[PDB]
């Protein structure tokens, strides 16, 4: 029974939403409507400022909203907790991109290149070749061209971990 958050509901008890509800109001000090940052961890990590990483974190949870309602309540991290997201949420904002592309745009081209792109994993220390990422930009296309342009971008992360 139950889809997957009215199931642990039986064996989970409503009182924590009052439990983590301290933490919450605190991280929410200067958000009106509950908008904050999920990761608890990655804070913690970055605050003591160390080598880079979480820095990313905060990008994926930017736009965790995949509803797509603007904020996130109290009670939909609880019931992230029966399904463990483990790791991972979205990829770069609606009105980020907008920045992100002519940010990555080094060329002052207008078009977006390999080294400016993969650049990026460059420095954080990801797990690939220097090269795979050339198959990466191949993707980038969508206009029909053979390069990023000012739509491109966007639809870049389609849907990529």
């Amino acid at each position: 029974m139950d889809d997957i958050y009215k199931a642990a509901v039986e064996q989970l008890t409503e009182e924590q939403k009052n439990e983590f509800k301290a933490a919450f109001d605190i991280f929410v000090l200067g958000a009106e409507d509950g908008s904050i940052s999920t990761k608890e961890l990655g804070k913690v990590m970055r605050m003591l400022g160390q080598n880079p990483t979480p820095e990313e974190l905060q990008e994926m949870i930017d736009e965790v909203d995949e509803d797509g309602s603007g904020t996130v309540d109290f009670d939909e991290f609880l019931v992230m907790m029966v399904r463990s997201m483990k790791d991972d949420s979205k990829g770069k904002s609606e009105e980020e991109l907008s920045d992100l592309f002519r940010m990555f745009d080094k060329n002052a081209d207008g078009y977006i290149d390999l080294d400016e792109l993969k650049i990026m994993l460059q420095a954080t220390g990801e797990t690939i070749t220097e090269d795979d990422i050339e198959e990466l930009m191949k993707d980038g296309d969508k206009n029909n061209d053979g390069r990023i342009d000012y739509d491109e971008w966007l639809e870049f992360m389609k849907g990529v971990e």
